[PDB]
């Protein structure tokens, strides 16, 4: 680990700079796979030792400021929307699943329970490029919530989802589907109970007079929460550092008036420290020989399922919300990307099954190739409508 | 290890607890892993597996902060006697091992280059406790712009020395070298990062990237420290130190910005710091292998600190004085031991069971220094402000 990390920092500060440089460019991190990975073709292994569990441990911070950065506009206006497209990655996993069991099956002319992890592994879906396009231009108010709150709801759902079908096992059908229930409520309530204790205890007690000291225990209190998740063995813990949402509703405005900016600027930069985990898809791309050994070209049957999938339960469910505005436009509009938080799943033990190999191989190609979207929004924003 | 690092914040959250309330209270955080270790006491071993190695890598952040939070008020008037307070550190070494080396021989009735490696620790001081003192009450302003020097300008002499002993063994002619030449190839290679970073946001607009220019100046520190150990180049915390001329350059030239977010982006890492402060106390009851034996050298070693700290500021006061000072801040001299000096005592930690009783006289060394750390206000009242 003496000079792994300085591979990272060299990058990085040419990544610092192309958003600087390609300011008004036609164009972030992921250009940059083909010239930091192929020039390392001939030590080797030690660039991306990353062991799994340390992926988990730093994408928290990136998902709590997502919770914690709300503008307060879909609490009471289009959470019933929020929470119909949570019930979409249900719809997104059974039908995924719906096609590329197909998929294998026809290729060779082996299990199905990966079939059913890869269609919970692939209902994730953060389109931050596509985010981050909508906000800084300063329009579609609307259209702006609708994405964000989708976003950050579904990676949610697909965690835990995904935990349940790796613990299936054939009735013995209701307590896998309690496990999704129990942890998810267990997960908001004792999420938030940490939560709570930070409200009341900076509301109460005139601790605002202490910047430095209600900064630090804001950060404890919260890490606490996640850290309480492994230890009394609730999982979905990234869903527990999640459900402190509740942080910037009450705890965020009780009296502080000076860490406000202090507590949103320090977690912003862990925010920002995201191309590390945008660089390991392509820093890990070749130095993963072993992982990508397969590449199979079973991908054909996972790129029509992809496409398909996604935009065949996002207009019945919005029909079904028509029965009870929509512009009948933003449907259309929502085929973004297909989220960084995939990428984690697919790297869970990497060994686990012979076709779950070839799933970080189909992942790291759509990485690559979902980017596109991000690149083609602007047109798409110009082709037919706004 | 999921459970280990829980139970470390609840302790951390009854330190930003008793700052609430210790606002007027007789007088901290220290005694909190004492009481921890002994609920504990009555799955042992895990909550201090801590790889010594990762000691070092959590340290360098507190010890930039400090090489970023110089008050630009020394340099010009005390600077000289900071610079002369570098050979403060060798001349304690030099003492502490003849000292020591009477503990054991005439207590009888391992090795000399042993001896050295305590002796060179030793010189290590950081007075976190009164300098916190000092600057909330606002008092003595010339003696704390100095005393800030010396005890973090010895933590870079200290690394570098106890360091320099490894090819101890006519081989003590390239020691010097040795040690000469890494501190200050730290001084090019470690103030050049800083140099580029300047340069890189003097011409260029920064100021409208203030969230860009953070995080590349955290980047750009960060390789400072990373570069030194890659390269092979000692003293990586003596090579973060010397980004004291990020403050100098790069802190003054254009941000307006994050000039506050980058001090307390640096300042909450900082005051993170009692994670170091915690982490003796529970190695002090589980590692029975390491700590138990504590044997009856305590009173020598401590008779050695307070001669070292005399017999060695006193003769060099004289030659500072040639070229006032009141004469008084000398006496006042004898203060902490700090907390870097601990992560030289779990250098790997495996020498001899036999030699390994110098960490445990280190560990006792900070509680007797604690409570004479915490006695500071009628020394301070009994001379002068």
């Amino acid at each position: 680990e003496l000079l792994v990390f300085n591979f990272l920092l060299i990058l990085t500060i040419l990544t610092i700079w192309l958003f600087k440089n390609h300011r008004f460019r036609f164009l972030g991190a992921m250009v940059y796979g083909l010239i930091m990975g192929l020039i390392l073709r001939y030590i080797l292994e030690k660039m991306t030792f990353d062991p799994e569990i340390f992926f988990n441990v730093l994408l928290p911070p990136i998902i709590f400021h997502a919770g914690y950065s709300l503008k307060k506009r879909h609490f009471f206006q289009n959470l019933g929307s929020i929470l119909t497209y949570a019930f979409l990655g249900t719809a997104i996993s059974c039908i995924v699943i719906g096609l590329i069991m197909y998929g294998f099956v026809k290729a060779m002319v082996f299990h199905f329970t990966d079939c059913l992890f890869f269609g919970s592994l692939m209902s994730a879906t953060d389109p931050v490029t596509v985010l981050a396009i909508f906000h800084e231009l300063h329009v579609d108010p609307d259209l702006y919530t609708l994405l964000f709150g989708e976003s950050v709801l579904n990676d949610a759902v697909a965690i835990v989802l995904t935990y349940s079908i790796s613990i299936y096992s054939p009735a013995a059908f209701f307590q896998s589907v309690g496990n999704f229930l129990g942890i998810f409520a267990g997960s908001f309530a004792m999420g938030s109970a940490y939560a709570v204790v930070t409200a009341l205890l900076t509301k109460f007690t005139k601790l605002c007079e202490f910047p430095m000291l209600e900064t630090g225990l804001f950060f404890l209190l919260s890490w606490s929460a996640f850290l309480s998740a492994e230890a009394a063995g609730l999982t979905g813990i990234v869903a527990v550092l999640f459900c402190g949402v509740t942080q910037a509703h009450y705890t965020y405005n009780n009296l502080s008036l000076d860490s406000k900016m202090r507590t949103k600027q320090l977690f912003e930069f862990m925010n920002f420290l995201a191309e590390n985990v945008i660089f390991c898809y392509m820093g890990l791309a070749l130095f993963t020989f072993q992982n990508h050994i397969f590449n199979a070209l079973f991908i054909l049957g996972a790129f029509l399922a992809i496409f398909v999938a996604r935009a065949c339960n996002i207009y019945p469910l919005s029909f079904l919300l028509n029965l009870g505005p929509w512009n009948f436009q933003h449907m259309m509009m929502f085929s973004g990307l297909r989220g960084a938080i995939a990428f984690a799943l697919a790297i869970r033990d990497t060994e686990s099954q012979p076709k779950q190999m070839m799933f970080s191989t189909t992942l790291l190609l759509v990485f690559f190739t979902v980017w596109v979207f991000g690149g083609g929004t602007t047109p798409m924003l110009t082709w037919l409508q706004i």
